[PDB]
């Protein structure tokens, strides 16, 4: 193959799910694939016999900051900022030996890294290598980013109570939705300032979505950032099994298998999210008020004080109810047995049910996640968001609106006609078609 491109994930699954996905779109353009990863959080290579893997930066000489560090919970994400600030070097020796040592008829022609690894700019500009960006978050949530400024000089930043209210310059936000997605700004600013400042810097951004999921966020993209933006929805190509870092269950086909169409909720809270015991009660309380069948992905550490799932009772979530810890999510959320998703709002969740058209029950743990969470529910309207924390009949009502109801008929239809749109986005003339053809044919063109 004449251009090879390499691609720099996060190691961690919401990251190299999508940036993975990316690399066999652009293997299936006709690009060789180097993915530089480092060795925590590998993803088995044995999945991608067409991908060269070069595993770097905590190889294991291993520097005294990233050792000591645990390999899950919310301490683990301290890699990020630890490899931003010392990275450097190595990631620089590391680019330039493989762009020496590659043949005479094969070049690199870009490197593709997620949005995080703000230090990556640096280094590729020093070897005159192209940096290209994906972006693992939505343009919505990219777009009240940029408005920060105007959210500070209002005092929404403050913990001042206008709480259910439109944000003024922002209507499809309430103020909640800001206090909540950037509870911790002051200590936030800089890093996210730092990914902003090198995302805006690069040649071209990637981002995991279709025109016509975020149609309204496209023109703050193109005025926010001078690089060209490509919009791809990457679980419309292919799902992200082959990244899995953990072990699917894939017992639970057979369990779908017996379940009538459209008549099971699927329950993920999240990677990293937490809840206290009353709440995480007050779910599994909610979840057996539906009445509805339920395959619900618990992480273990979900539960603030225990391992896994040690507080529910004994057969509290009798015969229509299956806690597992992992699936292939986009396939069971593929299954015909699913008739709705309660989510965390995590984007790469969001946009398998929206690529799936499997409407959505929201909650959220902050960061992008109400924002997505407020997007989805009152723009798009493919769910309900449960926006006032946990209660059993609350939730309850929700889950039945999405499901059941006629009157959420809306909901589950709106859901369809967007799986609809994302699905006509990639055939030849759609945006997403033309979005990577485009990319493509950038690449192409930076040699
Ligand atoms: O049981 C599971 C739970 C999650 N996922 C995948 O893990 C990723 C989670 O990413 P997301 O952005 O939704 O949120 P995070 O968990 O990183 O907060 C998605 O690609 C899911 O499909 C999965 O394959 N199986």
């Amino acid at each position: 193959r004449r251009r090879r491109i390499i691609l720099f994930p996060v190691p961690f699954q919401g990251h190299i799910n999508p940036i993975l996905q990316l690399a066999n779109v652009l293997y299936s353009k006709g690009f060789s694939i180097t993915i530089f990863h480092t060795n925590f959080n590998k993803p088995k290579t044995s999945n991608y016999p067409h991908f060269t893997f070069r595993f770097i930066l905590d190889n294991d000489p291993q520097d005294e900051r990233i050792s000591n560090l645990p390999t899950h919970g919310p301490l683990a994400g301290m890699r990020i900022p630890i490899i931003n600030e010392h990275g450097a070097d190595e990631l620089r020796r590391e680019l330039e030996l493989l762009m020496l040592a590659s043949e005479e008829d094969e070049e690199v022609s870009c490197l593709i890294t997620d949005a995080l690894w703000y230090f990556a700019q640096s280094v590729a500009d020093s070897l005159n290598l192209r940096r290209l960006v994906l972006m693992t978050s939505s343009l919505f949530n990219f777009h009240a980013h940029v408005s920060l400024p105007q959210f500070d000089e209002l005092g929404y930043l403050d913990p001042k109570t206008r709480l259910e209210e439109q944000a003024s310059g922002f209507p499809m936000l309430k103020v909640k939705d800001i206090k909540s997605a950037y509870s911790n700004w002051q200590i936030l600013k800089e890093i996210l300032g730092k990914m902003i400042k090198q995302t805006k810097a690069s040649s071209g951004v990637i981002w995991n979505s279709f025109k016509e999921l975020e149609e309204s966020e496209l023109e703050t993209v193109i005025r926010e950032i001078p690089a060209p933006s490509f919009l791809i929805p990457l679980p419309k190509h292919l799902t992200a099994s082959s990244s899995s870092l953990l072990d699917h269950d894939r017992t639970v086909f057979q369990w779908l298998d017996q379940q009538p169409p459209s008549s099971v909720l699927y329950v993920s809270f999240g990677s990293t999210s937490e809840v206290d015991e009353k709440d995480f009660l007050e779910i599994a309380r909610g979840l057996v008020d539906s009445k509805q069948s339920f395959l619900w992905v618990v992480r273990p550490g979900f539960v603030k004080g225990s391992t896994w799932v040690e507080p529910l009772p004994d057969g509290f979530l009798g015969e229509r109810g299956r806690i597992v810890k992992w699936v292939p999510q986009q396939e069971v959320l593929a299954h015909g047995a699913i008739g709705a998703f309660w989510t965390h709002s995590g984007w790469n969740s969001t946009l398998e049910s929206v690529c799936e058209g499997v409407p959505m029950i929201f909650s959220d743990f902050g960061l992008d996640q109400p924002l997505n969470a407020r997007y989805m529910s009152d723009v798009l309207k493919v769910g309900v968001y449960l926006e006032n924390g946990w209660e059993r009949g609350e939730i309850a009502n929700a889950i039945r609106r999405v499901m059941v109801d006629e009157e959420g008929e809306y909901i589950r239809q709106n859901a369809r006609v967007l799986k609809q749109k994302a699905d006509v986005s990639l055939m030849k003339g759609g945006s997403s078609y033309e979005s990577l053809e485009s990319l493509v044919s950038y690449i192409s063109s930076l040699l």
